Protein backbone atom coordinates (compact mmCIF):
# COMPACT_ATOMS: atom_id res chain seq x y z
CA UNK A 1 0.00 0.00 0.00
CA UNK A 2 3.00 2.19 -0.89
CA UNK A 3 2.41 0.94 -4.48
CA UNK A 4 1.86 3.36 -7.36
CA UNK A 5 0.48 0.61 -9.72
CA UNK A 6 -2.72 0.32 -7.56
CA UNK A 7 -3.25 4.13 -7.86
CA UNK A 8 -2.59 4.10 -11.63
CA UNK A 9 -5.00 1.15 -12.31
CA UNK A 10 -7.63 2.88 -10.07
CA UNK A 11 -7.51 5.91 -12.42
CA UNK A 12 -7.19 3.56 -15.50
CA UNK A 13 -10.63 2.15 -14.53
CA UNK A 14 -12.01 5.73 -14.58
CA UNK A 15 -9.97 6.76 -17.70
CA UNK A 16 -11.25 3.82 -19.82
CA UNK A 17 -14.90 4.58 -18.88
CA UNK A 18 -14.45 8.43 -19.04
CA UNK A 19 -16.14 9.35 -15.67
CA UNK A 20 -15.58 12.15 -12.97
CA UNK A 21 -13.29 10.90 -10.08
CA UNK A 22 -12.40 12.56 -6.73
CA UNK A 23 -8.64 12.05 -6.04
CA UNK A 24 -9.09 13.18 -2.34
CA UNK A 25 -8.40 16.90 -3.00
CA UNK A 26 -9.77 17.62 -6.52
CA UNK A 27 -12.59 15.99 -8.58
CA UNK A 28 -11.04 15.49 -12.07
CA UNK A 29 -14.12 15.43 -14.36
CA UNK A 30 -12.33 15.26 -17.76
CA UNK A 31 -10.35 11.98 -18.54
CA UNK A 32 -7.63 14.44 -19.76
CA UNK A 33 -7.23 15.74 -16.16
CA UNK A 34 -7.51 12.15 -14.77
CA UNK A 35 -4.76 10.90 -17.15
CA UNK A 36 -2.63 13.94 -16.12
CA UNK A 37 -2.68 12.54 -12.52
CA UNK A 38 -1.75 9.07 -13.95
CA UNK A 39 1.26 10.83 -15.62
CA UNK A 40 2.27 12.36 -12.21
CA UNK A 41 2.10 8.82 -10.69
CA UNK A 42 3.93 7.46 -13.80
CA UNK A 43 6.94 9.67 -12.85
CA UNK A 44 7.25 7.54 -9.64
CA UNK A 45 8.05 4.35 -11.70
Amino acid sequence: HMDVEEQIRRLEEVLKKNQPVTWNGTTYTDPNEIKKVIEELRKSM
